[PDB]
C-alpha cells in the first residue's frame, strides 16, 4: 500500500516565489516567457498508481506533465518549451529532479517541510524557491 512518496500526494497551489526570474535567465528563458511564466500561479498535482507518479501543473500559462518511474530517465517538455532528458530519484525523502539538454544541468529538489512542499531549484548557482501549499 502506503509508500514514503506518498506525503507528496495532493492538489497543491503556489504561495510564494524568490528569484524564479534569475532561475530562468540563467536557463535561458527568453524575456517575454519569463514575464509571462513568472505571472502565473500553477497548482501541481502529484499522484501515485503502482510505480508511476504523476506530478500535473495546470496554470493559465501553461498545463505540464511527467509520469515516471523512480530512477527511470525519461523525455520531458518543459513549461519555457526545453526538451530535456529528466530523472526523478527519491534521496532521503526529497525527491531529486535533473534536466539535461544541450550539455547544460539543472537540478529540482521538492521537499515536504510542515503543511509546504517546497521547491528549489539550481542552475551553474542560480537558486529559486518556490512554496506550494495544500490547495
Ligand atoms: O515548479 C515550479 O514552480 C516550476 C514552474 C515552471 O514553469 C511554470 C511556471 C508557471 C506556470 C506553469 C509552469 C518551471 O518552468 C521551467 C523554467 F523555470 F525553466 F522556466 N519550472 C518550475 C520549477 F523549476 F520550479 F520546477
Amino acid at each position: 500500500g502506503s509508500h514514503m512518496c506518498d506525503a507528496f500526494v495532493g492538489t497543491w497551489k503556489l504561495v510564494s516565489s524568490e528569484n524564479f526570474d534569475d532561475y530562468m535567465k540563467e536557463v535561458g528563458v527568453g524575456f517575454a516567457t519569463r514575464k509571462v511564466a513568472g505571472m502565473a500561479k500553477p497548482n501541481m498535482i502529484i499522484s501515485v498508481n503502482g510505480d508511476v507518479i504523476t506530478i500535473k501543473s495546470e496554470s493559465t500559462f501553461k498545463n505540464t506533465e511527467i509520469s515516471f518511474i523512480l530512477g527511470q530517465e525519461f523525455d520531458e517538455v518543459t513549461a519555457d518549451d526545453r526538451k530535456v532528458k529528466s530523472t526523478i530519484t527519491l534521496d532521503g525523502g526529497v525527491l531529486v529532479h535533473v534536466q539535461k539538454w544541450d550539455g547544460k544541468s539543472t537540478t529540482i529538489k521538492r521537499k515536504r517541510e510542515d503543511d509546504k512542499l517546497v521547491v528549489e531549484c539550481v542552475m551553474k548557482g542560480v537558486t529559486s524557491t518556490r512554496v506550494y501549499e495544500r490547495a
